[PDB]
């Protein structure tokens, strides 16, 4: 059988759609995720931002992720690879740290919204 | 004070973001919304979905309403202009009544998304 899934963001339509590019890339393919990073952001405060795909009040797969500056610049960003399987809930909790990871290597102060803590929390 | 806004949609990325086109126009400015709807589509099976701000489990305001037909082509929206004052809940429910309305006068059958549905029942 099948319900018919809704989306719940902390992103506008435009820092969703909005292209942006790395002046220092760095991308990993852990799980069936790609994680995107710009290795020449350091000293800045960055916010981890998402859009879940949400069935019966419950976030059920992570459709984009991404990194957000004070200023509103992204700077990193995790979104799934179609032609690959569909990703796991660890796959995206790994892939989170991956990307917390990295960016804190580079003296950066990530913080991320209750929704990504919550998918954690419950995976 | 003010608390930090997220959104819940029924529509795709691409639903939302995707460019559509009327061969038949009409076009109104309702309220602090602005409803588009194509006058040539007759005979076809409508659903409303929409994208509203939501704070505190609670539906705020709209930020995108698109009628889709079954094999998925967009014949009718409802958006805010930016411009203009902010939108009430009332002008949210006329604007759906407009466009319910003019779909259903050319043989349309017309149905509305659960969220439309408990944002029209709560207001």
């Amino acid at each position: 059988k099948m319900p018919a899934s809704r989306y719940l963001t902390d992103m506008t339509l435009e820092e969703m759609s909005r292209d942006w590019f790395m002046l220092m890339p760095k991308q990993k393919v852990a799980g069936s995720l790609c994680i995107k990073m710009d290795q020449a952001i350091m000293d800045k405060t960055i916010i981890l931002k998402a859009n879940f795909s949400v069935i019966f009040d419950r976030l059920e797969t992570l459709i984009l992720l991404r990194a957000f500056t004070e200023e509103g610049a992204i700077v990193g960003e995790i979104s799934p690879l179609p032609s690959l399987p569909g990703h796991t809930g660890e796959d995206v909790k790994n892939a989170i740290g991956v990307l917390i990871g990295g960016l804190e290597a580079n003296d950066n102060t990530v913080r991320v919204t209750e929704t990504i803590q919550r998918f954690a929390w419950r995976n």
